[PDB]
């Protein structure tokens, strides 16, 4: 007899990623760290294992003054924070329309808000087939209906078609549907929507939008929007927002864990576009509710980091420190790329993000067999994810080629 | 027609506080710190009307490696962090059966967590009839059932009577129910339940858990605990959860935020008491689930802050800075009440907490007059929040004096 509400009760399952994690550490404790290939889970680790923390984000906190970390931040978050989101996110593409941004716990925040907000209990998120496991367990956590369509074609590009069929679905069964994409830089697959894939989306989503019964939210994550090009290209596509029917709502979840090496500090914000300025101050004052009623405020000492970081001699130390860990990471995926070339090995195309992903049937047998070889990956239905984050640049050839000795027999 | 589902929609109002402190600071630039007796707002402020950050915590965070704020806390949070939270809230008062701790993001992340996971739609939480405002709003916000009951007697002591009507009252329309009681150290009106008073709660409570069609949660806020007596004295209490009956669950609300003057670094968590080890583990579970759909992690930076306090050597500073504070704010209630006394103004007896409260029916008006003078409280339908915590020795006098003339004449 549960204590707990139906709702909130649930059947574990073990930590799957906490389990291979644990198993990757115990094998650096055993056999020291380059017998060991740690691929597992996604934080940008440099060449020697250590987690990187960029100096020009952590140089602000320790010249900080105690106040600025002590203090409450405000529901919404910082007036100065709000505006540097939006100026930060977009940057020369911020799309023509009522803007606002709330502060939020990481991504997860934003997304979470979104799901929340502007879906109902009935109400279908739809996602794609390959994704981050906690939209579902969102859904599952506030009774919303998760629901996947095919991610993609046979050539691995976005399966637009299927996306089609999937939100018209949507809309023959509720009049308020949302649909999630997890772009530039998808977890797990590393893929990116074009921006001409985008143009498609967003057209689609304008015609299903004219039965004005219709609501839609798009939900937009781009966690990963600094590790997906020169950070310029990767943020093109954001102009395509513009001037959308007020039914069509947009919400970008917006994080510092990635681009700022802050995991640990819990820093993103929500932020939402439309046509309309009744809309965004309702997306204002909805948000506003729940933040104080979920984590109250945000961590404040991360909010002025990047109010910190938006000052002139300040963003231009950011930016090349930025450059250089973004070069690390393509480098990396540069060699993991044309090694599966050499090797044979089919790899979803790599876009941007912290993984490169292999297709297969057999994933959970190849991560066994890995394993006994120290080399330690994450399988699921769909393939197998390799950090890429997390592995130095020599250690990569060996992963590609032990990938596909396993994958291809 | 709005963008927003209907639980999501807030046709809210003005922030109250927040205006009240937005005057405050405005006063403080027109006519300058000494004229204005900014008593508003609960954060411990030293005789400057400069904020407290404790040097012995944010040391720890100065000295800390990098890495250890940068990285990811894991789900529940760090094992230690658990562990030494358990201890420290509890101190030599540790209620017997199992017990589990659980990273929130401060102590509201605790509160909602305890209001989603233990009640349903139709449920009720049964809370004190003074309250912080945010328990009903999370109510509102999840549609769980807020329920008020007449705190105090006509003697000022709880309200043991009323208490139990209202218990009788859950428990008669509804399986499950939850009790709310923001103790020791109450805000607003800085009253602590006694020993024996909590005697009578969970005796009552166990009558109720006799019958086992019945589930009932007790949530303690325990926020301003280090602030409500000697350590020791205010801690007691807790052995009263010991062995209580497996549908008679507890969850106790913990934070830094007060004790280690950590408001804007957003870390409590979630404590569970219970004579069941599936009971623990289900609530474990159900949290977890929760963390990973609505904040992710914990600040890790925090968690660590709290883990390194706990070396002898760095915990000796500790209690002796905290002591310091925890006398600063007891000899500035001590001048409240002697003023108090000597200018006959009627107040709820004060044992911990930030604020001391004057009852009336005029808040609204008296508030306005105070205003003009440069007084800046919160009022409500029950009567004036002073927040004792912000205001210096020295001007409690003539804050009770101006205090007493508007609320007497
Ligand atoms: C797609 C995606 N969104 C969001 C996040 C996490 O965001 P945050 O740490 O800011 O909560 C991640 C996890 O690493 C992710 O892969
Ligand atoms: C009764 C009570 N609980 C909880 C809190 C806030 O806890 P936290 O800031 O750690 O979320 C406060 C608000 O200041 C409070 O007065």
């Amino acid at each position: 007899m549960p204590m707990t509400i139906k709702r909130a009760t649930w059947n574990n399952g073990p930590d799957l990623a906490f389990d291979i994690n644990n198993k990757a550490n115990a094998a650096i404790e055993k056999y020291g760290r380059e017998a060991v290939i740690n691929a597992a889970l996604g934080t940008l680790l440099d060449d020697k294992g250590k987690i990187i923390a960029l100096p020009s984000v952590y140089d602000r906190l320790d010249e900080m003054d105690r106040s600025h970390i002590a203090s409450y931040a405000p529901i919404e978050g910082e007036k100065d924070y709000r505006k540097i989101v939006i100026d930060t996110l977009f940057g020369p593409y911020k799309p023509e329309g009522y803007i606002s941004a709330i502060a939020t716990p990481g991504g997860t925040g934003a997304i979470r808000s979104a799901i929340f907000s502007y879906l109902d209990e009935g109400d279908p998120l739809i996602c794609h087939d390959y994704y981050w496991a906690p939209y579902r367990k969102i859904c599952e956590e506030f009774g919303r209906n998760f629901k996947t369509f095919e991610f993609f074609t046979d050539d691995f590009a976005f399966n637009i078609d299927v996306y089609k069929e999937a939100i018209d679905e949507g809309i023959r069964d509720s009049d308020r549907i949302a649909s999630l994409i997890n772009s530039p830089g998808n977890n797990p697959t590393g893929y990116s929507l074009s921006d001409e894939e985008w143009d498609e989306v967003i057209t689609f989503l304008k015609e299903k939008a004219e039965d004005k019964d219709k609501k839609i939210t798009l939900i937009v994550d781009v966690a990963y929007l600094e590790f997906a090009g020169d950070g310029d290209q990767q943020r093109k596509f954001f102009e395509k927002f513009s001037n959308l029917p007020r039914n069509l709502f947009v919400v970008v979840a917006f994080s510092m864990s990635k681009s700022h090496t802050a995991y640990g500090l819990r820093s993103g914000a929500a932020v939402g576009i439309s046509s309309s300025k009744e809309i965004i101050e309702e997306f204002e004052a909805s948000l506003a509710h729940s933040a104080r009623c979920n984590w109250s405020n945000g961590t404040h000492a991360a909010q002025n980091i990047l109010i910190e970081l938006e000052r002139a001699e300040n963003k231009k130390i950011y930016e090349q420190e930025l450059v250089d860990l973004r070069n690390m990471l393509k480098s990396r995926a540069d060699v993991f790329v044309t090694a599966a070339k050499e090797n044979k090995l089919t790899m979803i195309p790599y876009f941007g993000g912290f993984f490169t992903f292999i297709p297969t049937d057999k994933a959970f047998d190849i991560v066994k067999d890995l394993e006994k070889e120290n080399i330690f990956t994450i399988p699921s239905a769909k393939g197998i994810r390799v950090a890429i984050c997390g592995v130095g640049e020599e250690k990569i050839p060996k992963l590609v080629q032990r990938l596909a000795f396993y994958t291809n027999k």
